[PDB]
């Protein structure tokens, strides 16, 4: 099968640290500077391996065409209103980016108000967060350039769709918040830094700070509302009351769902915003997350996980504080996790749970909290909402495994509720009621039991014989609840696969607790969660070891290495995409000093011992026995991943081929793809999205030998 011969990577045998007593050998180090010939050398040399090798067979091809028909369907946002217009995104199928549409009424005919597509041939440039002022007639929007997280503001005025002059750059990990005077915006920017800032360098992003963005100024009139100088990786972002009488400051520091909270009343500036605010420094810690809802005057309604891991809605009063005063509006569940909240027609709440990793939608008084109102769901997920204060309507989107989803509509001026299907748009080629989900729980090693999602073929024996396909992610409180891919029905249609989602703990699924059980001293329970789930499917019948593949992007894309270096004979194949490498050098970039939450950080002795263990580029090794060989290992990852800059990849796959694959017994492939004018992978164009699943599920064809099934 192998053809091809991976390239020379010259080894720097001299690069050896000391970590603790510890000495670690890192002889790809130069990998890391993206700029050097050298690294562009390899880059190409890789490239040069991986391309003919995903083209050559024709299921590629094949499944390009039928990925190409069947993602193409209407692709729609909840409607949203804003001032007097309703605006709504939408992509008639194959546009490479959606486009924001604007109407004057639900029956009325909508224009278009935003099209990202024709800011470059490609579709590279996207949307990247927006504002509206609050009467809705002046509009803010980030755009990002080939993928990065780098943003350049930009204004227009509502009606007419006129761009405006301003600009405003340095902008990452920003909040957008215009005052209700409609005199300015709130936005985030980071100080000037020597050499590029286009999502290719590797500089770490520390000393974000507040500023205020009058309308019709330049950018360097800006005020600065808020700094941290002394805490270089507080992160602190801005919104309004819905009264328009505070500016809420949540300040951050890493990606523990905590924030301290402070608040500025702006009748109280002596003159208007002009400098550092007389901030209220009302929770002044990271013991909790305090997420602003709503407020009645002095009480403010919040989302908290404060002594309540499963969340709860707690009113603080600013005019009596102190803990022992907050009235619980909402108490916290035993085990359902109160996943986000918002305040409709003046005096409701829509709370949205999961529920054993399915959504469920209810309305509540704001009053006493009562619920008042369940919306009925199918199993999945909601991926969609609006419906302000101000607002007397609620749409949400719901989706799931097996269908595109649904958009629906609530009219709460009724008094009776009736929420109706808005839209609702089906995919030809995909007969739903050939297959079923499963929701099934195993136990891990520890005894916990995981929940697992298995979508399959109706009917199918459960004799091992079944092409599967397990995702997983674990950490970061992210839960993996169900939702539409066409990718991977292809899979199971066409290539006769199984398709399975393991919510290992790291996860939201089960509340903070499930998110501490795969963090720190216990990020282990993560891998050992995943490799039980790959053992269920086995032991069940749904696949065999030579026909499992896994897949995991991000911190999922460090999930799969490790499970490759840990139990290499569970898996036929491994795909990871913009994975977490090199643990022991991820706070060294971008934003990478936000992870320590989860992992630690190897600057600590303690931390350290746990990260040497798992670290994908510092447990590559040869399985011992003489029939095992590692997995076929694709690694995906692009030119402008700013989010995890692509030096993990190139480095891991360069100790891969050095030490695995040179080996005589390894006989399946090891190979990077390294794409360009792409990221992390928000905002990737449709285009880019196709070639990407087409990789994917060619290189998962070649390497196990699976028949197309037309």
């Amino acid at each position: 099968m192998l053809s091809f011969q991976y390239p020379d990577v010259y080894r720097d045998e001299t690069a050896i640290q000391d970590y603790h007593g510890h000495k670690v050998c890192d002889p790809y180090a130069w990998l890391e500077d993206p700029d050097s010939e050298q690294t562009k050398a390899f880059v190409e040399a890789q490239n040069k391996i991986t391309v003919p090798f995903l083209e050559q067979c024709p299921i590629r091809g094949l499944y390009k065409e039928r990925m190409t028909e069947l993602y193409d369907y209407p692709k729609y946002s909840c409607h949203f209103k804003k001032g007097k217009r309703y605006f709504y995104f939408y992509n008639t199928g194959l546009q490479n980016q959606r486009v924001l549409y604007v109407q004057d009424s639900l029956e009325g005919e909508a224009r278009v108000f935003l099209d990202p597509n024709i800011l470059s041939d490609d579709g590279t440039v996207a949307l990247r967060g927006y504002a509206f002022s609050e009467d809705g007639e002046y509009f803010a929007y980030g755009l990002s350039a080939s993928g990065s997280d780098w943003v350049t503001i930009k204004f227009m005025k509502v009606d007419g769709a006129k761009e405006l002059p301003d600009v405003l750059e340095r902008v990452k990990f920003s909040c957008m918040a215009w005052t209700h005077d409609g005199k300015g915006m709130f936005y985030n920017a980071y100080p000037q830094q020597d050499g590029k800032s286009d999502g290719t360098e590797t500089s770490t992003n520390l000393h974000q700070k507040l500023y205020y963005h009058v309308l019709g100024t330049d950018q360097s009139e800006d005020i600065l509302c808020a700094e941290f100088p002394d805490e270089p990786k507080w992160m602190g972002g801005a919104e309004l009351s819905d009264d328009g009488r505070y500016v809420l400051l949540s300040i951050r520091e890493g990606c523990d769902p905590v924030n301290r909270l402070w608040y500025c009343d702006l009748q109280q500036e002596s003159n208007g915003i002009t400098g550092i605010l007389k901030w209220v420094k009302l929770i002044d810690n990271f013991e909790g997350e305090y997420d602003y809802v709503t407020n009645e005057g002095t009480v403010f309604t919040f989302k908290t996980n404060r002594h309540s891991p499963n969340y709860r809605l707690i009113n603080i009063d600013f005019t009596d504080p102190e803990e022992s005063k907050w009235k619980v509006l909402v108490p916290e569940h035993e085990k359902d996790v109160l996943e986000w909240v918002a305040c409709v027609r003046s005096n409701f709440l829509v709370l949205c749970y999961l529920h054993d990793v399915k959504n469920t939608l209810q309305l509540h008084d704001l009053a006493t909290g009562a619920l008042l109102k369940i919306f009925p769901l199918e199993v999945g997920s909601v991926v969609g909402y609006s419906g302000q204060k101000k607002d007397t309507e609620i749409f949400y989107q719901f989706t799931s495994f097996l269908s595109p989803g649904i958009i629906y509509h609530c009219d709460l001026t009724k008094e009776e509720l009736e929420p109706r299907v808005f839209r609702e748009v089906t995919v030809k080629g995909i007969d739903a009621s050939d297959y079923q989900t499963v929701q099934i729980f195993y136990p891990s090693k520890d005894g916990t039991k995981i929940p697992m999602f298995i979508v399959h073929k109706k009917g199918i024996k459960l004799d091992g014989s079944h092409p599967a396909f397990l995702y997983g992610y674990g950490g970061f409180n992210i839960s993996i609840t169900p939702n539409y891919s066409v990718s991977r029905l292809i899979f199971v249609r066409h290539m006769g696969g199984v398709l399975a989602v393991a919510n290992i703990r790291g996860g939201g699924e089960y509340g903070e607790t499930w998110h501490k059980g795969g963090i720190l001293a216990n990020k282990q329970n993560c891998f050992d969660d995943f490799q039980c789930a790959a053992e269920y499917l086995i032991k069940e019948g749904y696949t065999s070891p030579k026909r499992l593949t896994i897949n995991g992007g991000s911190n999922g894309g460090l999930l799969v290495a490790t499970c490759a270096n840990q139990r290499p004979d569970l898996f036929g194949c491994v795909i990871a995409q913009v994975g977490v490498m090199d643990m022991l050098k991820f706070h060294k970039y971008t934003i990478g000093h936000a992870w320590t939450t989860d992992y630690g950080c190897s600057d600590s002795k303690q931390h350290f011992e746990w990260l040497i263990k798992y670290s994908p580029l510092h447990n590559v090794k040869l399985p011992e026995a003489d029939d095992i060989q590692y997995p076929s290992m694709l690694l995906l990852t692009a030119d402008h991943d700013d989010r995890v800059v692509p030096l993990h990849s190139l480095k891991f796959i360069a100790t891969l081929q050095y030490i695995v694959g040179r080996s005589r017994k390894q006989n399946n492939p090891l190979l990077i793809h390294v794409d360009t004018k792409a990221g992390h992978g928000a905002g990737k164009p449709t285009a880019k999205v196709i070639e990407e699943v087409s990789d994917m599920f060619a290189f998962i064809a070649r390497c196990l030998n699976i028949d197309w099934i037309p």
